[PDB]
């Protein structure tokens, strides 16, 4: 009937990191590989966390051509990276 | 009786001035984001745009704002981690 799923030990496609990286770097030039590793690694700064969890949802928000098969992975990148602003505040 | 409850997000308290203010936010906002709808996504998302502006709200709340009180850091986290998993479902 229902099924729990960790989205910390939740398989993420390459394809999808690469797809997410190339549309944030896009809008954020400035957002480089570096950065976006740093970020999956641990998010050290808020507004650079901010605008790396804005991407992905407009990728979930507003992107038609979004393959089905990222919504899952690319949700639980979302809610997982979320909790590091708990303590990574202004 | 609305001041004595306690809500909880995934277990963990959310207290109510701050889902007050959080509303007082948004629809500051925007201010066609109004209470009906404010109530229609905390009960079930239906509206992908609706949701991004409702969780890009609270995730300025807590990248932005410095006056923030520290005790709803950890309860508006559990909302924006929360409510972005009806993005599975929900698709433009």
């Amino acid at each position: 009937s229902n099924i729990v799923l960790t989205c910390k030990d939740l398989p993420i496609p390459i394809d999808l990191l690469s797809l997410f990286f190339d549309i944030l770097n896009e809008r954020h030039p400035s957002f480089d590989e570096h950065m976006f590793l740093q970020m999956i690694r641990k998010p050290d700064d808020p507004e650079n966390l901010s605008v790396f969890l804005k991407s992905a949802i407009w990728m979930l928000s507003h992107k038609r051509d979004l393959p089905g098969h990222y919504r899952l992975p690319l949700t639980c990148l979302v809610s997982t990276y979320s909790e590091y602003f708990v303590e990574l505040k202004p």
